[PDB]
RNA sequence: CAAUCGCGAGGGGCUCCAAGCGGUCGCCGGCGAGCACCACCCCAGCCCCGCGCCGCCCCCAGCGCACCGCGCGCAGGGGGGCCGGCGCGGCAUCUGGGAAGACUCCUAAGGCGCAAGGGAAUACCCCGUGCGCCGGGGGUUGGGCUCUGUGGGUGCUUGGCCGCUGGCCAGACCUACUUCAAAGCCACCGGGGGUACCUACCGGUUGUCUCGGUCGGGCCUCCUCUUGGGGCGCCUAGGCGGUGUCUUCGGGUCGCGUGCAGCCUCCCGUCCUCGCCU
RNA sequence: GGAGUAUGGUCGCAUGACGGAAGGGCACCACCAGGGGUGGAGCCUGCGCGCGCGCUACACUGACAGAGCCAGCGAGUACUCCCUUGGCCGAGAGGCCCGGGUAAACUCUGUCGUGCUGAGGAAUCCCUAG
RNA sequence: AGCGACAAUACUUCAGAGAAUCAUUUCUAUAGUAGUUGUCCUCUCUUGUGUUUCCUAAAGGAGCCACAGAUCCCACCCGGGUUGAUGAACGA
């Protein structure tokens, strides 16, 4: 729950001035630009990953057609030459 | 309360009425409290007294208005009546407030504080967890929690020990004596499966050499694990804490300009939302 | 080459039946006790002017006015009833501002006093503890 | 409709090579390869295992009476204390 009563440890603290205030503000603004930065970079690595697995799926379809044509022509060959 | 007595607003011609209000004698009336209406101090107020300002009224004291007049609009000198208010200073008392004595008052048998938790009339307030502080009650030359030890008890009471019909609790003696091995049965390994070697059992074979067989076992194999399960993590919608901008308004501020208009760096709060923390 | 499994064309074929008695059991399509409808008026969906069914209206249980006091289901960046006389900002299209059309109940306490301000024929139908 | 063919057209399915190591309480068939020893002294990291304990975090007490001991706490008193007790992050 949110606390509506300012406790003593909140009524006790040190109000901090301009130098450390601006060190806090600069440090926050850097951290937000880092978070949006890595959100972009991993969005684009995810997209390129999806293209990679897509075309790997198509090339394994063609590998399956090599399997079926090769085994079918085989059992033509020995399938005829056993009789 | 009971007997009694007085005055007299207010109204009407020394008299009349009355709202009211008091006194005296009895109270085999009842209630309440007794230093203290005091001590110490502070803040005011009533009154009386001091000294100086104003507020007002004075008298002399000059221009314009009527050169057929007073007085008037006003500039203000110096003193006066020193009249009252106000200001300041005491003021033996009286009045009120606060403080106040530790017998007193100290809100009650309970209260207070700090820190957390929950709810709001969201400035205030309210309710009952952890730490403390006092109090009431009770209270025999100390008390209390906790832990540990020993003895008895938690089933009806007949001795300690031995080579026990006897002996010993200080022990003693130590090694004999012998005619005749044995009756059988039974005897817990998880399931399926393999069988070369060992073993078991069955049937043998020659002369103690081998062979064949069998719901046993040794040995081997694959199940007797991988769960309608639990724990600990990861991930994450989100919440909270710390915290930072953005909008909006109100203040505050360094400074510039013309110190108008404004510009203008910085600070605080509100509104508003978004954000970030190994 | 085999095996299937499909797909689409081509061809041939023509021991019974019916009752009666008496005895059991059950029923708001029965008796019994009651309660509720619908059917009088109006609006109406439906079904075939008619039959209904839902809803509205009609008083003692009134009307007015205060005070008090109670629910449970309900959460998709979702939800607004109209259509406008005007005016703003509008070169133009729109957005604006101003006018027109968490309960009922219940409790308790006080003011008026039946005052077109009248509860529905025959019938047939339903209903037995939250 | 229903069977039979009677051919076509699709789909699906019907092999597995090479090399090495492992294993027979020596030797998996290979001589093309560590590894025939009861070493001495320390330190560090690390897998398990027993017991005891605490937490996650509760639960249940083989229970009674007597006597005794101990740590701790409170009370009293003593000692040092506003000529400074206690708390409390150091520049010479």
């Amino acid at each position: 729950k949110p606390q509506k009563k300012e406790t003593y440890m909140q009524k006790r603290a040190v109000v901090v001035g301009r130098e450390e205030r601006k060190l806090r503000d600069l440090m926050q603004k850097l951290t937000t630009i880092r978070k949006e930065k890595i959100a972009k970079r991993k969005a684009k690595k995810e997209a390129q990953r999806e293209k990679l697995k897509k075309e790997l799926a198509e090339i394994e379809e063609r590998r399956r057609e090599k399997q079926k044509k090769e085994k079918k022509e085989f059992w033509e060959r020995e399938g005829k030459k056993r009789k």
